[PDB]
């Protein structure tokens, strides 16, 4: 099999294994801060530099993967805690959409919420323009921030949140488990065919954004990942 | 929400939180050895002592859970490395079946391979009587050791294996991710309705067994668990 | 390390982790009401259902523990605001004393004020028979409601009180910090050798009582707990 | 009674309620980073600007206090994770010792490890000149870094550690409870006569230091405090 695995206990902005896009900044404690606090419509994205072959057009096999990460979102005075973080998967040439409005597009889609990526959002602001649930929520997005499926959640300012993700290739099921700060766990699962939605080679990463009047601290603290593709 | 959570980084004799059934022994290093290498048809089981309420007849909700543990199986001179470990979920009254032959029943089934439980097995011996695949394998068992779904695998003597299971209550999906010592991961997923196969209160634990001639070391090294039921 | 920890932000009817004894009620809000307002000499107690092993007889170790909870007492028309709440530790077989008069026994002692427990009381009525100080008070009780030590305090009808307690195994010091409504803190500390007054396995919980004439609302709103026993 | 109370969820540089001394800096996420990873004998300290009256001259009364704070220490590549953090109480005119060597003096003592203060350390490096135990430990310092009493502990890089301190005036008892990332708790308590060791008015705070070769990220994330002095 073809296995790809890495693990970041802390990041740095001079590492060739990480692509930075937008307002991304690495702090002295090793955390990655995706948005710029005093910047209007800020957008920041981080991507594992190396593309991962998630499927083969030769065999027809699709990879299974397991990945976990921890983030922190914190309020800043006089600003609406918005807009959220999104763990996404996209073609290897992915870029911040041209003329991005940041805000509720999460840095992955255009104005009407479309784009080419599959992902899991931790949305903290309800945009009715994207059919947002009326509360903080966790959602499964397939080429659009108009979530295929959402689950009410609760973002607690200043808390370290841990996430564990499993995609089983045979059932093509993507399931998510969020351990909150009060101990409670939140899960959400959805069947997504990666082969049909994405190309053979892709890039995984995180993206956060905000608007004018809607901003908050978006930090990524750690990240480990392992994918395995059977070559037979 | 109703949450149950715990974490064992080692075990000790006399902790009211754990129930021991059969040939279980607590090693001086904090590990739990499931079977007796000197007994024929050995069976050892360990359970979280408190029943967990997995679904409510009042509301109709089903809990979601995330649990992870790691184990090790090691070969012993002269005996066939058999038969394996199984993480299971059973009614509150659960006990080692009456006339257990151990062996391929894994300590949770009768002689024909039937019982009342839902569980994940790590089978190191192929029993044609239970329709086992020809190689070591990981399997999803619903009231039978004749697995509803299996996936090839390879037990390595002395290797520590780490496992992650996520049960998403809404899709009723149970997913597993196994991390071999070599780095490659193994996954298997299956929709299993817990509300349909089990009582409101259940118990969680691990079971292992052997035969005459089929024997090996079965160790549980750690276990963490968290379940959350959306209360009324 | 052998650790037990739990967190109840709210309570629910039917949870396997909570034992109710006497006049206990779970309100629609998740709060627990310890006494019945229409009953003479009412008593209600709520306990963490699992026995916790506080000291080991193998090694000579006693566990340290940190617990916090919040309660509220509130006046009811025409009745004297009595008698108070008590957070206690008792042998795992603990039960409301046979033919209990409620009142100043706080539901944990007998008519003479004796019993088998260690506890911190939030006493709202002065019982000269148990040598109560003349004002409301916080007391440390060792097998009796005639406190080993008390400190004046003031109960505010409808106020949410927060309490933190730390037991340090090495010195044997039980420390209590009470945070009133007006922000003021009240403290009390006492050396109590738990290994000499209690059995290895105990249960933790809250008890409240009233009499004819003496009645008020007794609520438990939350409770978190963590104990760690050095096993080695 | 005279009560002083505050609660910080994040700190800012333009805050006159806090005194910054030494290499201290405030990150964009609101954390206080006590040391400079680039400086050789970095020393950083942060003090609550307002002096607290811990005891009275008229009445021999001492104050009781309850305080809780969280921190995070993390390793940096090519440097020994040293030297630790210390919560301390000292004269209102306190300043970093002249010609401070950082290191094992924790920024509160001179070269022989002497000074005027009373504190709780989370020492991550073993200095024999100050008779340090051989492992990571928590200690009670009374005018010296050669602890009056210590307890073994473990500092986990990247982990958020919460602490709770209660000082009870009547028993003159200081006790601490540390919650590792693990769920496990460590406690330590000691009888310190605050009126015999410190002046009427004092300042509360934290300090951290490093050496050449010994350096790590030392952060303070939050801090709440309350103290009450009976003036009768
Ligand atoms: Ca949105
Ligand atoms: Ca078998
Ligand atoms: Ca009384
Ligand atoms: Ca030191
Ligand atoms: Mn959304
Ligand atoms: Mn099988
Ligand atoms: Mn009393
Ligand atoms: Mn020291």
């Amino acid at each position: 099999a073809e296995t790809v695995s890495f693990n970041f206990n802390s990041f740095s902005e001079g590492n060739p294994a990480i692509n930075f896009q937008g307002d991304v900044t690495v702090l002295s404690n090793g955390n990655i801060q995706l948005t710029n606090l005093n910047k209007v419509n800020s957008v920041g994205r981080v991507l594992y530099a190396m593309p991962v072959r998630i499927w083969s057009s030769a065999t027809g096999n699709v990879a299974s993967f397991l990945t976990s990460f921890s983030f922190e979102m914190k309020d800043i005075k006089d600003y609406d805690p918005a807009d959220g973080i999104i763990f996404f998967i996209a073609p290897e040439d992915t870029q911040i959409p041209a003329g991005s409005i940041g805000g509720g597009t999460l840095g992955v889609s255009d104005t009407k919420g479309a784009g080419h990526f599959v992902g899991v959002e931790f949305d903290t602001y309800s945009n009715s323009e994207y059919n947002d649930p009326p509360t903080d929520h966790v959602g499964i997005d397939v080429n659009s921030v108009d979530s295929v499926k959402t689950v009410p959640w609760n973002s607690v300012s200043g808390a370290v949140v841990k996430v564990t993700v499993i995609y089983d290739s045979s059932t093509k099921t993507l399931s998510v488990a969020v351990t909150n700060d009060n101990g409670d766990i939140t899960t959400i699962a959805q069947v997504v065919d990666l082969k049909a939605k994405l190309p053979e080679r892709v890039k995984f990463g995180f993206s956060a954004s905000g608007s004018l009047g809607g901003r908050q601290i978006h930090l990524i603290r750690s990240w480990s990942f392992t994918s395995t593709l059977i070559t037979t």
